[PDB]
DNA sequence: CAAGTGTGAGGAAAAGTAGTTGGGTTTTTTTTGCAGTTGAAGACA
């Protein structure tokens, strides 16, 4: 209430937006569109790292 | 052997006052949350 009233913050510490999907939409194809829309980081793909430094 | 004028000081004491000190206040003139904002460096056409 206070990020609201108070201060108006054009910043929302947890900002969402709700998407309805259409009545054809399967729950399929919307488990495909969650993976499809979200973000994947380079790290988060990344399993080991191994820096040999020769000098 | 003796009696008789003139007279200077020595002494005492309670309270005060000294010396030496101190006390004594007096009197005294280690970010722990927040959101915003400015100015900055840097950068651009």
């Amino acid at each position: 209430l206070r990020e609201i009233v108070m201060t108006a913050s054009a910043a929302i510490k947890t900002p969402q937006m709700t998407l309805p999907i259409w009545n054809d939409v399967s729950d399929e194809q919307a488990d495909t569109f969650c993976k499809s829309i979200s973000k994947v980081l380079l790290s988060e793909v990344i399993d080991k790292v191994i820096v040999t430094e020769t000098t």
